[PDB]
């Protein structure tokens, strides 16, 4: 039984965390820690099974240390007779983190508890020093670069409040070899958990903004905000109000500038928007009167010009069908025509309508977002399905367009979007286009349209951005 349970905890961190990690209360004695949805999400994200490198952009006044401690415990307690853990921090701050990890360890049952060799010996700063084997060492990040290089067979690095470590560039550079091509690859094959976990609240457009952006440009992990603490979701009268009054009360007895600083994890010197306002201000449009359908013609088709079309179909009322047509001929890609409509009550008459614009633009190849309606419209305008249109782009034969499976396509599609629009490789003419960009901002860990706005136009340009990366696109 013991072997099965130990192994169970070993590869199911959530179960280990919910069952064995305790706090010792004064009224109820040793009780189970009541994990929160954000903490549970964070535990899953930090595991050998998933990635290796994780970065959290969290707000302040979230009991993050409670989870970070449970993870670090779980790591050392279930390591394959191996592994050194070190943290980078300017304090005593890293000592506080390991204290909590020790608070977790000390409450474990015998069978899950490895024997303790060292434990804050000599009033440090360290547990399980020397072969035993796993260890956790609290370190100042200000010293290390020294701490990173000096470590012998490092397995995990946790970096507390990474955004508030001054002169981090050298310490960060020291980290690169430890993770990036890389003893990390070699240790991961051995099943060496560890790994690099960074968690902290943002601090302007420093080094961390670069880390978060590079991560978010590729993935959408991870960020929780004041609302993650569900206790805030109930007012004084003990009625659910979706943190309406707690937020009001917290805004008062303080400041709005302090509330974004403390409970929002927003970066200072910038809005959320994917496209910088510095660029959104320069963007001019071309006003045009659309057809009976939702077609806006910016520049008419020309013979011997190559066009590309992207289509983000509308799953329901809610939003619109968005078809951009982009002149691909020259070095600078211009948007020459857009179809924007929510009048398509029929799942059914769009393929023909779209086709005449695709045909109008020199048999324009089209890359359709494979959503429920997408897959759909795919078939009707397929070379084989109904309209026999031979210029429908597909990443596979099962998938007659852009498969939206796996997060990455949208991520890099947004990342390439940003580049294309900002470096002025792609020129947008549609008014409603740029207005959607105005509100297509951070929805950590991705981007979306804020309350009461549509992102249909922007999202179908994201498909173009993703398509932009593709080798086949390098001359459709």
């Amino acid at each position: 039984m013991s072997t099965q349970s130990n192994r169970n905890a070993l590869v199911v961190a959530q179960l280990k965390g919910d069952f064995v990690a305790f706090l010792f209360v004064l009224w109820k004695a040793l009780n189970l820690p009541v994990p929160t949805k954000c903490q549970i999400d964070m535990a899953k994200v930090l595991a050998n099974g998933d990635n290796k490198k994780f970065i959290l952009q969290a707000f302040r006044g979230i009991g993050k240390s409670f989870i970070t401690c449970a993870f670090v415990v779980w790591s050392l307690w279930r390591d394959p007779q191996l592994k050194i853990l070190i943290v980078s921090a300017s304090k005593e701050r890293a000592d506080a983190n390991s204290i909590f990890i020790k608070n977790i360890i000390d409450l474990l049952p015998f069978l899950s508890e490895l024997k303790p060799r060292p434990g804050q010996r000599d009033s440090v700063i360290s547990f399980d020093v020397g072969p035993a084997n796993p260890d956790h060492s609290p370190s100042v990040k200000s010293v290390g670069i020294t701490g990173q290089l000096t470590g012998s067979r490092a397995d995990i690095i946790i970096a507390d409040d990474v955004e508030i470590p001054s002169n981090s560039a050298t310490m960060g550079a020291r980290e690169k070899l430890w993770t990036l091509v890389q003893e990390f690859a070699a240790l991961l094959k051995p099943l060496p958990s560890s790994r690099v976990i960074y968690l902290g609240t943002p601090q302007t457009e420093m080094t961390l903004y670069k880390e978060l952006e590079d991560n978010r440009g590729y993935t959408t992990i991870i960020w929780p905000a004041l609302y993650p603490r569900t206790r805030e979701e109930n007012l004084y009268y003990s009625q659910r109000l979706a943190p309406m009054l707690r937020a009001e009360y917290d805004e008062n007895p303080e400041a709005l500038a302090g509330t974004p600083t403390d409970p929002v994890r927003f970066d200072r010197d910038d809005l959320r928007e994917r496209e910088l306002e510095y660029g959104k201000a320069g963007f001019t449009l071309q006003f045009m009167l659309n057809p009976n359908l939702s077609d806006a013609e910016k520049y008419p088709l020309r013979l011997r010009d190559a066009i590309v079309a992207a289509l983000d179909l509308e799953k329901a009322p809610m939003h619109y069908q968005w078809l951009p047509n982009r002149q691909n001929i020259i070095e600078d890609l211009p948007n020459v025509g857009l179809k924007g409509d929510d009048l398509h009550t029929y799942h059914d008459c769009s393929n023909n309508s779209g086709q005449y614009q695709q045909k109008i633009l020199v048999i324009d190849p089209s890359g359709r977002g494979k959503d429920e309606t997408g897959y759909a419209v795919l078939y009707t305008l397929n070379g084989y399905i109904y309209l026999m249109e031979a210029g429908g782009f597909r990443d596979g034969y099962s998938d007659k367009t852009l498969e939206l499976l796996a997060k990455k396509a949208k991520q890099w599609g947004v990342q390439t979007v940003v580049y294309e629009s900002n470096f002025g490789d792609g020129m947008f003419g549609k008014v409603f286009s740029p207005i959607l960009l105005k509100h297509h901002n951070c929805a950590m860990e991705e981007i979306r349209a804020r309350g009461m706005k549509e992102m249909r136009i922007c999202d179908t340009l994201e498909p173009v951005m993703q398509t932009h990366r593709l080798v086949i696109r390098d001359e459709v």
